[PDB]
């Protein structure tokens, strides 16, 4: 669907926000993980742990072996992999590749989030509801339509860094302006790379929730070193 365009953009940007720390980047998410090398690198950055030595030989076995090293590692963190195999990743299955990157985001960015007595996706939601409670015209109830007008992004940033956001200036019926304001402020001041397209968000009835959770989780981690 339009899910796929959104996820390609967001998951690439998310991966790159981590790969920069390992001195590299991907450009094409359905080509650039096929040899398994940057996939293994990504896992090393986000876990802080070393994976086995990759094979650099460029034959299909090597790439399969590299991708299995990555999958075996994800599984060692208690992930039950579903409908993901190394051959299909190496062979460029785009939907499966997106699925595998989401699995990685969920485990390594989301799962360990702990807020009051809730964790993971539920904990990330409660955190957003707590931080945005007093803000006019914000009501976070999900990771889709709640985020679509741009105000919750701005409220979330304002609650931590009020000097960066003029919240009262923002118009609910001006969602593209609100979205770009938050995206730009986060990129410049919080070192959170842009992962969402304002137009896509506004021009979709229901924005992709995986893509929204991915971006919001990076806000959670930017703001977690405080207090």
């Amino acid at each position: 669907f339009a899910w796929e365009k959104q996820q390609r953009k967001t998951f690439t940007a998310w991966c790159n926000s981590h790969l920069r720390k390992a001195g590299t980047q991907i450009e094409n998410i359905d080509e650039d993980f096929r040899d398994g090398l940057k996939l293994m690198l990504l896992l090393e950055v986000i876990s802080g742990e070393r994976l086995p030595k990759p094979e650099r030989g460029k034959m299909r076995v090597h790439k399969i072996n590299n991708v299995n090293k990555a999958l075996d590692f994800i599984a060692s963190k208690g992930v039950k992999l579903v409908s993901i195999g190394a051959e299909e990743i190496v062979d460029g299955n785009a939907k499966m590749t997106l699925g595998m990157i989401w699995t990685i985001i969920l485990r390594f960015a989301i799962q360990d989030i702990s807020v009051e007595e809730t964790s993971a996706k539920e904990g990330l939601l409660l955190w957003c509801q707590r931080k945005t409670a007093p803000y006019k015209n914000v009501n976070v109830q999900n990771f889709h339509i709640s985020w679509k007008d741009g105000l919750a992004f701005n409220a979330l940033i304002h609650r931590h860094r009020p000097e960066l956001i003029e919240y009262d200036k923002l118009r609910k019926d001006d969602p593209v302006t609100n979205l770009n304001n938050a995206f730009e402020v986060a990129e410049k001041y919080l070192d959170i790379p842009k992962m969402l397209d304002a137009e896509d968000i506004v021009n979709t009835a229901r924005p992709d929730e995986e893509a929204i959770m991915t971006y919001v989780s990076s806000f959670y981690h930017a703001f977690s070193g405080a207090l």
